[PDB]
């Protein structure tokens, strides 16, 4: 169980989002297709970080998050009527987002389908 981010009900979210899709995305850095982050301020869609194991992505939201401050991400993928998998880059972990059906609407996401 994951605790409340700090940054869920103030969060803003920029105006003129994409409508973000239900499938088929990939990093706007590199062709990752697989374990990308939706970031719920911009909508921008980055690939996860490398671990110190070696699995994991390109790094591309994390240098994101280092050049926006911009601090709550979405892994695309994860979204369920049940919720999703939602990272805080600030807080430094796995959060919940009690405003998180209206922060993927913002998107065109429909998290009940
Ligand atoms: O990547 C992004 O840009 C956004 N997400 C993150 O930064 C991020 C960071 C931590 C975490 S974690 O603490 O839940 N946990 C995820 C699983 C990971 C691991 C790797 C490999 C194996 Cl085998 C087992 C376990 C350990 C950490 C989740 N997401
Ligand atoms: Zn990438």
């Amino acid at each position: 169980v994951r605790q409340v981010s700090k940054h869920a009900f103030s969060l803003k979210q920029l105006d003129n989002p994409a409508r973000i899709p239900p499938c088929g995305w990939k990093c706007s850095k590199c062709d990752m297709r697989e374990n990308l982050w939706l970031n719920l301020t911009d909508g921008s869609i980055l690939c996860g970080r490398r671990y110190f194991d070696g699995s994991g992505g390109n790094n591309h939201a994390v240098e994101h998050y280092r050049e926006t401050g911009y601090p709550l991400a979405v892994k695309l993928g994860t979204i369920t009527p049940d919720g999703a998998d939602v990272y805080s880059y600030d807080e430094d972990d796995m959060v919940l987002d009690p405003s998180l059906a209206e922060h993927l609407s913002h998107f065109g996401i429909d998290m009940l389908k």
